[PDB]
């Protein structure tokens, strides 16, 4: 199975990078595209930690990819799998599998956060994804 | 007095960085020095708030701080003062003849549980007296501006006005209590750094429980 992202919107988010490198070195850089990015996109408009990893990506939607990558099997009606709750990465991983819910992480100086997906569990997050949530937790308080 | 924090972890969380900012505009970029960073950390790690602020950080330990920062008076051995909960001496306006810098040791998790004391202690016995800063935790950049009221302005622990564990309110149905002691201000308010009040509204507004 290949992967397809819509990425429309402008830049790249930190937690989005993150997502996307574990995609590329879960599945490899020849079965992820990104389709459908804001015509202003250039090279230097991609994150160096993607382009490190080889990542396709195209401003035309995903009937426009056969076109612009000649190597892919073309996309038939009715192979691919596209992204127009779980994380996207969590997502893909699941159906590399096939073919945990709401878990609270605890940090040190008594934080925790819980996040609002499921994941796959000997929790599977992106690499720096754990240090990325930690950033955004508050200090240690009480909800009162 | 100078400052050493140890920060021993990876990555400056968002409350972290309003902290050391805080601490920055008081105390001055000369005064203050992150130590013991992980070794994988370049300038490129961090936060541009900090390194507009004049941060000085490295990743060797503080006995390493002198060599890096030239223009610092040495760490002098007994003339070192380790913030310490498990001291029973506080800090006094009489030690400000005694120490030049002021340590907070770094705080690491639980797997395997560490104490840093300990360990600080073992690597360098001649170096590091412990004090207390009364017997309730205090945010770091709350603790420096009580040392400073201390050794600065040689006001007694005692002396200085607290608050402990104020509570924020943001509505009828939600507030915040944050589980440490702060000194009021002039208008008898908890001195948070710049941006923290609204960090704090912005987590009351987010998902939580309160069981
Ligand atoms: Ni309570
Ligand atoms: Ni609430
Ligand atoms: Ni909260
Ligand atoms: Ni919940």
């Amino acid at each position: 199975m290949k992967y397809i992202i819509e990425h429309m919107e402008e830049g790249f988010s930190e937690w989005v990078i993150l997502e996307y490198s574990q995609i590329l070195r879960e599945v490899g850089a020849e079965n992820l595209i990104l389709s459908s990015l804001p015509e202003s996109t250039t090279e230097k408009d991609i994150p160096q930690r993607l382009l490190k990893l080889g990542l396709r990506w195209t401003t035309k939607d995903l009937k426009g990819i056969n076109e612009d990558f000649k190597d892919l099997e073309l996309l038939k009606d009715g192979d691919y799998f596209v992204f127009g709750q779980m994380t996207t990465d969590t997502a893909i991983r699941t159906t590399q599998l096939i073919i945990i819910d709401y878990p609270e992480f605890r940090f040190n100086k008594n934080e925790a956060t819980e996040m609002p997906f499921r994941y796959v569990l000997k929790p599977i997050l992106p690499e720096g994804m754990l240090d990325l949530i930690k950033k955004d937790s508050l200090e240690h308080h009480h909800h009162h």
